[PDB]
């Protein structure tokens, strides 16, 4: 029915090109709503840097860049790797990912049409979990 709803946990990080899951619709998040990014490390699995280093427009501060994406599984360029505060945070598109859900494969090319949520980079958890300086336990 109507009220396209569609959980991130029902959609599925997939390549439109490939569609075998590279990672899942609520493992990725988005970057000061700039740009969204897939975390996983399984990704680099998933994709593969470019030889060159560093190819884009022009560099960040914010961010720096990182190597052009492509998906392992096709070839699909996703884009490039973008590192945050020593993340590998690679960055695709909504193009080149497919969104599986149990109401239908859906195919955007703006992140502004996701259907699924996609939330920022929770810095405090990474950091939680990068530096642990708070607790094991
Ligand atoms: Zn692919």
């Amino acid at each position: 029915g109507p009220h396209m709803q569609f959980p991130v946990e029902h959609v599925q990080l997939l390549c439109i090109n490939c569609m075998v899951a590279v990672g899942h619709g609520s493992d990725l998040r988005k970057v000061e709503g700039t740009h969204h990014v897939n975390v996983n490390p399984n990704f680099s699995n998933y994709y593969n840097v470019s030889r060159d280093p560093v190819v884009i427009n022009k560099v960040f501060k914010d961010w720096k860049p990182g190597g052009v994406i492509s998906c392992r599984n096709c070839g699909e360029v996703w884009g490039l790797q973008m590192i945050y505060k020593s993340v590998k945070l690679p960055v695709l598109k909504v193009r080149s990912m497919l969104l599986e859900t149990p109401q239908g494969r859906i195919q955007a090319k703006k992140w502004s049409r996701v259907p699924f949520s996609v939330p920022d980079f929770d810095f405090l958890q990474h950091c939680a979990e990068n530096l642990s300086d708070l607790s094991l336990d």
